[PDB]
C-alpha cells in the first residue's frame, strides 16, 4: 500500500548512516550486519515473558532499523581523535565519547517535530545515546546500570561488540567466531545484561552465518 | 497515515543534514534558509511555461526538500582542509571539491538500493554533485555549462550564494540585502542562469524577509 515511502526512507537512512561511517569506517558492511544481529537477538527475546510486552513484532522491526543510526554522532569527533589508533588522554576520550550525546541531540530534535510520536525515532535516540552503557554502570556517557539502560541500547551494545570482534581493524584480522563467543560470554553481568548473553548464545550460530554472508569485501 | 511517514522523513532528513554541517558550520540556520530560498525561486519559475513541465507542484516540493542534502558530502573532507581559513594548495582544493562527488555517490547508492525512480533522490543527487557548477562552465567538479547543468543545481547555486553573502563569515559581516541583490545580478550569464537571476529579482523582497527572520543566533 504505502511501501513506496517506507522503502524510500529505508534507502535514504541506509545511505546517510553509511556516509556517517566514511571518516572512521569506510568500505564496511557494519551497518547491515548490525541490523541483522539486532533483529536476531530481538526476535529470540520476544518469545520470552520478561520482554514480550516491550518487543512486539512492530517494535522489533523499528528497533532493528533504528540501530543503523547508533554512531551518526561521530561528526562531533575531530579527525585527530577519531583517527588516533593509540591511547587517548582524558580530554580526547571525552571528545570520542561525545558521539553519543551528539547523536542523541539530533534525534531528539527530530522527535519534537512530530505530532504523533515515533517509535522509530525514540529507539534511535535511546540507542545513539546509550549504546556504550554497560550493565555494571561503568560505561558512558551517564553510567546507567541494570534495567535503567533502555532495552534497545542493551541489545545494540552486544551486537556492536560482536561485530567489532568479528571484523577487520588496523591492529588485527577478525577474531574467529568461537573466540568471539567466549569473549561476549565473559562480559555477562559486567558489560552486558546476562539475559541478552543467554539469548546471544542460543542464536550464535545464526550470528556466524550473518558474519560470513555479509563479510566485508577484500 | 501517509502524513505520519512524510513528517518522519522530513524530520530525519533535517536532523542528518544538520549533523552534516556540524564540522564546518555549527549553530547555523543555513538549512532552513536555503530550503526557503530554493522554494521561492522554484515557485516563481513554475509559473513560467518554459520551466512548468519540469517544475510541477510535486517536483517543487521534492526539489526543495532535497536541497537540504547539498553539502552532506563534506564528511569526505578532512578537518585540516575544511577548517583551514587561508588559501589552499591545489591538492587540498581538490579534497574540498570532492564534497560534491562523495555526496553524489552516497545518494546514487541509495537510488540503487531503492531500485525504482524517486524524484526526491534524483534531485538530491543532482544537487549534491552540481551545486558548485557555473553557468559559464568554470565551476566544479565537471565544468558543466549552460543547460547541461541540471535545473535543480542551478537553482541551488543561486540560493547558496545569496545565503553565503547575507550571513556571517570570518572575513566579514553579512552584506546588506540591497548589495547582495546587485551582486547576484552581476553574476547573470557567468555564475548563474540569467533566467534564474530574473526570477530572483522578482522574489528578492521575500529573500530579504527569510534572511532576517531565520538569521543566526
Ligand atoms: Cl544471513
Ligand atoms: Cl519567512
Ligand atoms: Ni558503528
Ligand atoms: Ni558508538
Ligand atoms: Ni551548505
Ligand atoms: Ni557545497
Amino acid at each position: 500500500r504505502t511501501r513506496q515511502l517506507q522503502q524510500l526512507q529505508d534507502a535514504v537512512i541506509e545511505a546517510l548512516a553509511t556516509l556517517g561511517d566514511l571518516r572512521d569506517n569506510p568500505r564496511s558492511r557494519h551497518l547491515p550486519r548490525i541490523e541483522r544481529y539486532v533483529r536476531l537477538l530481538a526476535e529470540h527475546l520476544a518469545a520470552q515473558r520478561a520482554f514480550a510486552d516491550e518487543l512486539t513484532p512492530e517494535a522489533v522491526d523499528l528497533l532493528s532499523k533504528s540501530a543503523l543510526l547508533h554512531d551518526i554522532g561521530k561528526v562531533a569527533v575531530p579527525d585527530r581523535v577519531l583517527l588516533n589508533p593509540g591511547q587517548l588522554d582524558a580530554a580526547d576520550t571525552a571528545l570520542l565519547q561525545g558521539h553519543t550525546r551528539a547523536g542523541r541531540d539530533a534525534l531528539a530534535s527530530a522527535e519534537r517535530r512530530l505530532g504523533q510520536p515515533s517509535g522509530f525515532l525514540r529507539f534511535a535516540r535511546q540507542i545513539a545515546y546509550s549504546h556504550h552503557e554497560r550493565w555494571d554502570g561503568r560505561g558512558f556517557p551517564e553510567g546507567l546500570a541494570g534495567e535503567r539502560i533502555p532495552l534497545a541500547a542493551r541489545i545494540v551494545a552486544l551486537a556492536d561488540r560482536y561485530d567489532e570482534l568479528t571484523s577487520r581493524h588496523a591492529y588485527r584480522p577478525p577474531l574467529a567466531h568461537a573466540e568471539a563467543v567466549l569473549l561476549i560470554q565473559a562480559g555477562a553481568g559486567s558489560e552486558f545484561d546476562p539475559r541478552l548473553v543467554e539469548a546471544f548464545v542460543a542464536v550464535a550460530d545464526a550470528f556466524a552465518e550473518v558474519a560470513r554472508r555479509y563479510a566485508d569485501s577484500a
